[PDB]
């Protein structure tokens, strides 16, 4: 248990996103910070908002250092506006370390924040490549590798239903998963991209052509909710699950996340859903792993009644393995090896666990791959 410190260092709200403690400037600002595997920018509220319980006070740092250039970042559902600057950065309950890094100040934002969220700002973990205004602004982890001798390895254990997890930045703690890792390459090293090779629903073969599962890309990403899936995939795998789980019906808008559904404090009937399956490729040719995911995960929580939401979605962009996915597992973002690894989490019902399993046999896996 030598990072036994970082261990639980992670906080949240049930579909809200993970947030770790992270202190800038001096003297001392703390503030509650999404951990964002999908995004490369570490960006902070720095002017007051109604969602925002506290805010970086420029002001008030004395070694913040006004890099006098502007920062937008848009997505299809937000937005921020801010100023870009740095500044010193440590996180108290993860390494012993202080950097200078780059940190863009948001002044202004459109459906980015989250009413009771608590958390103030959020911390991009992915590359240099999707970062904003461009590839030059370094990201918050390039910054860390770069001026300290922490290793290039980050982990992270998010723990389902408030919410709780652990991420481990420099190594692996054996004490958050059971059995073995099991790593995927990361193909590019933009977003955290993997390659799907097969997917299965209560271990049928969705039988659709594998390039489908990775158009036009796959990603990890801690800061989205949802397991997401390109049209096409979303749309075998809704008429798969929907026929596995013929024992109750459900309306259409169940499926498409427009309805919810609540069953009587523990009555949930999970051994009516199926598990779902994803076969990633593994890292010596013709191997790969499955990784398989209960309706605890995909299933997610929204009194006498327990309200769920179906937490798979359709994409335009490729598939997304979000929260729902890294929810069952310990997963080793392992960038110094250009990798990813799963393992069963330490963190299931009495007749099915999530898992991490192989090896098996995939012929052709490259194909799977878009160009
Ligand atoms: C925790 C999550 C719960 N919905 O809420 C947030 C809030 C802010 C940021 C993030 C991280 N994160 C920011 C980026 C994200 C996902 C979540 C996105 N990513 C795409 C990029 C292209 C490839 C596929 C993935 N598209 C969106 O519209 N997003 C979004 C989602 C919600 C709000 C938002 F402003 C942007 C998540």
């Amino acid at each position: 248990g030598s990072f036994v410190e970082m261990v639980d260092n992670l906080r949240g709200k049930s579909g809200q996103g993970y947030y770790v403690e992270m202190t800038v400037g001096s003297p001392p600002q703390t503030l509650n910070i999404l951990v964002d595997t999908g995004s490369s920018n570490f960006a902070v509220g720095a002017a007051p908002h109604p969602f925002l319980h506290r805010y970086y006070q420029r002001q008030l740092s004395s070694t913040y250092r006004d890099l006098r250039k502007g920062v937008y970042v848009p997505y299809t559902q937000g937005a921020w506006a801010g100023e870009l600057g740095t500044d010193l950065v440590s996180i108290p309950h993860g390494p012993n370390v202080t950097v200078r890094a780059n940190i863009a100040a948001i002044t202004e934002s459109d459906k980015f924040f989250i009413n009771g969220s608590n958390w103030e700002g959020i911390l991009g973990l992915a590359y240099a490549e999707i970062a904003r205004p461009d590839d030059s602004l370094e990201p918050f982890f390039d910054s860390l590798v770069k001026q300290t001798h922490v290793p290039n390895l980050f982990s992270l254990q998010l723990c389902g239903a408030s919410v709780g997890g652990s991420m481990i930045i420099g190594g692996i703690d054996h004490s958050l998963y059971t059995g073995s890792l099991w790593y995927t390459p990361i193909r590019r090293e933009w977003y955290y991209e993997v390659i799907i090779v097969r997917v299965e629903i209560n271990g049928q073969d969705l039988k659709m052509d594998c390039k489908e599962y990775n158009y036009d890309k796959s990603i990890v990403d801690s800061g989205t909710t949802n397991l997401r899936l390109p049209k096409k995939v979303f749309e075998a795998a809704v008429k798969s699950i929907k026929a596995a789980s013929s024992t109750e019906k459900f309306p259409d808008g169940f499926w498409l996340g427009e309805q919810l559904v609540c069953w009587q404090a523990g009555t949930t009937p999970w051994n009516i859903f199926p598990v779902i399956s994803l076969y990633l490729m593994g890292e010596v040719t013709n191997q790969s792993f499955r990784i398989t995911i209960l309706p605890q995960q995909y299933l997610r929580p929204v009194s006498q009644d327990d309200c769920y939401k179906f937490a798979i979605s359709q994409s335009s962009t490729g598939t997304v393995m979000g929260a729902v996915i890294m929810e069952g597992f310990y997963v080793v973002f392992d960038r110094a090896r250009k990798r990813i690894g799963f393992a069963v989490s330490a963190c299931h019902d009495e007749f099915r666990t999530a898992a991490v399993e192989g090896p098996f046999v995939t012929l052709d896996m490259e194909d799977c791959g878009y160009n």
